[PDB]
């Protein structure tokens, strides 16, 4: 009813924080999890983490900005493990950052669509950027990235829906990660001040949401961006 | 996990469709489920349905537009079953484009009336889940569009505001905005009108009451503890606003 | 101590001896909107909730060469609305431009938004008969100036209401729009200290507070024949500072 | 002063419809109007149209997808006519993705290039014109919603970056406008369309233009980051 048994899940940028937590959550729901990183040591770290948590799968090196890397990586997964029917995009000034992030969502999403099309089933879930950056530049970039993600996600959902593939996004707020743990105190406090719940979110709390979107029970949810921000809305 | 043992859940308008499906889903997750209706026969029906599905709880008559009814109904639940920490608001009242105001004005007043009443219990427990269910697309033309967009936008704003006011107490407030769900309206449409309808839905199909329910089920859980102020669309990719 | 007060040459301004009702016109934004519509040549009835406010409105219009009147109107009251419109109809003519700027203030967010929307509806509904007969109309709703919770709520209530109404009365060539102000320079903001001012300005791209007059120009353009295809819209006037 | 005397305005894609109407409107408000097209005959047509309407300015060939063409064209305007302080982007240079990606790249390319002049003058108006509903049905809805949402986010981001220089950046999101697309509808097909528009009519190119005309002015100096819908009450998101 809430299981992912027999499903292969690709999770990009799974070596740390949110990506790692998503990889462990999909594993717990019984998915076979391929987590990726951009380096060999990261791929092996991913592999050791899955092992030590009893999750089947693999760590591999993937560069999401490269067609060659995407194409070859998929070929690898297809030959060895199977066709990924769950894909979580978590692998990443303002214009180039959003332009490049969306180009890579598209590049990767397009590549996995052939497999989901053949299976008449799929879950693509895009993870947004965490709140955290410094001053007004952080605010501008964050709002832009989020709005880019919300529009892209809806458009894609609309294009691939007749095949029973859902496309959704998770827009995190102020989350406790390695990046946020070492923020200056005042930038941390200011941010807590804007959060109704009065606390930072855990990586795990993003992961549960992804977990539910991956499931059969979220089969009528598509085109949606689920904010996970403790009531803090920054636009 | 996702588990609701030891939790009492109030589900308003639980006699049919979405409300019924939510009541059964919360029950399945182990909640003690009080479903309500506006009539005695509806309360009876709710009770028979819960019984026949092995869900503990009750069917009660509740009129959400009445302070007396709200106050008395809560007292009854408190004395007999316990303090509801999960509350799902699904009780709302030739469709034209001038009906929107009455409908939205009335529905929001009653969300507020009911939400305010259960907050005392959730405040004391330092935990809570309020989940507001939006209206299904009620009709097909322009009047249908206007009313639906208005109800949804009223629900989105209300939900966010309330989430902001009660968040420091670890109470989350969220909404589910359904799309085209299989309703008697959607069943007794003309045939040519039905395919045209499906054509405007990327998924190419009507949604099941159960699919709304799973979403509510997840919002009720501990894993949705950092989700608040959100409106989760459940519409198969069909966005009317 | 009257509850109504007053204020060949042929003008050639965008508003054609069109009659405009501007609620809450005694100060700031409302006053500025009343003067702007007047400058565009409208006959301006500004309202307040007290006799002295209506007097002040009338003196202000006079001293700026705007024809019209200051009237006492309570927008939360059907009696007051109904009677006030009758009075404008009998004496001055049918208001085809209406700017809603009368909102009260202080579990409070709900009552403020609930009450303000009920009054927008009450007043809008009442003027619609006149605009229907004339096959033309402009309703413009002014949002609240900036706290965060209340502002985001008021704004979202206004955006949805405005759009729904626009949809209901569009076939009659009546447009309905809103203006969502940001941080506007007022008496409340002028007396912010040295320290609290910079922090505020820092969150505004333009690096400055908005003037009441800048809201007014926007209303002025929405009132005109050139904004005839704009309806259901909420125009943010906030210097790039977006809070939701 | 809701006028534009002594101001130079660049209007891209000014040979027909919305772009043409914007060029004439800015001219009427007293601006010196450089309208552009992607072909020589279009630049010619632009020049003859401005002349016959008493508007000062020029018709130029500009390809907005090309850095060479942008750079050279600005250089030509600067040397010969002056620095454009009002710029209206109206040029259009798994369809949805490439269209929006390419449109935004070209808004950025062009916006960046004119910013030097506006930065120096400490004043500027960039106005981005969205796409008209391009077809009916599902593909039409998807592409239109995507273009619009891309335009709304971009416009807000840019407004944020250049705001301290007193440059405003806004967008106009047209609905169903009377242009070639709607002019060639069948009979049953157009009434159905009008039925979904509260105003019960198509918009005129001129009505987009008045809105741009107001955004260009001093009275819209506190409006920035905004997308003004001009759609007769017909909202497709
Ligand atoms: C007033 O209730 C609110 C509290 C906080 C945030 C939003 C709202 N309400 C709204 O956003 N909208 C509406 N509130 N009410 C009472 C309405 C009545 C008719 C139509 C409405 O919005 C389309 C609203
Ligand atoms: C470059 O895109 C942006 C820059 C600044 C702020 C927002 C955006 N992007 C968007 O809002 N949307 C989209 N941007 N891009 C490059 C897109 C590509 C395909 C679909 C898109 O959203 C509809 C966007
Ligand atoms: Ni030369």
């Amino acid at each position: 009813s809430m299981s992912l048994q027999g499903k292969v899940a690709l999770v990009t940028g799974a070596s740390r924080g949110i990506g790692q937590a998503i990889a462990l959550e999909l594993g717990r729901l019984g998915a076979v999890v391929i987590g990726t990183a951009t380096s060999a040591s990261g791929a092996e770290k991913i592999a050791e983490t899955l092992k030590a948590n009893g999750v089947e799968g693999a760590g591999l090196v993937l560069d999401v900005s490269s067609d060659e890397s995407v194409a070859a990586t998929l070929e690898h997964i297809q030959q060895h493990l199977g066709q990924p029917l769950i894909v979580v995009n978590n692998a990443g000034e303002w214009f180039d950052v959003v332009n490049t992030n969306l180009n890579s969502l598209y590049r990767l999403s397009k590549a996995v669509l052939r497999g989901m099309t053949k299976a008449r089933w799929g879950r693509i879930i895009n993870i947004g950027s965490v709140v955290g950056a410094m001053g007004n530049a952080g605010q501008t970039n964050y709002a832009a990235a989020k709005a880019g993600l919300e529009g892209f996600t809806r458009a894609l959902a609309r294009e691939v829906g007749s095949r029973a593939i859902t496309v959704n996004a998770v827009a995190p707020g102020f989350i406790d990660t390695d990046m946020t743990r070492e923020l200056p105190e005042a930038q941390r406090e200011a941010l807590l001040g804007q959060i109704p719940l009065g606390r930072l979110g855990q990586a795990e709390e993003i992961a549960k949401v992804v977990g539910f979107l991956a499931s059969d029970g979220a089969a009528y949810v598509t085109g949606a961006t689920v904010p996970v921000n403790g009531g803090m809305y920054m636009s």
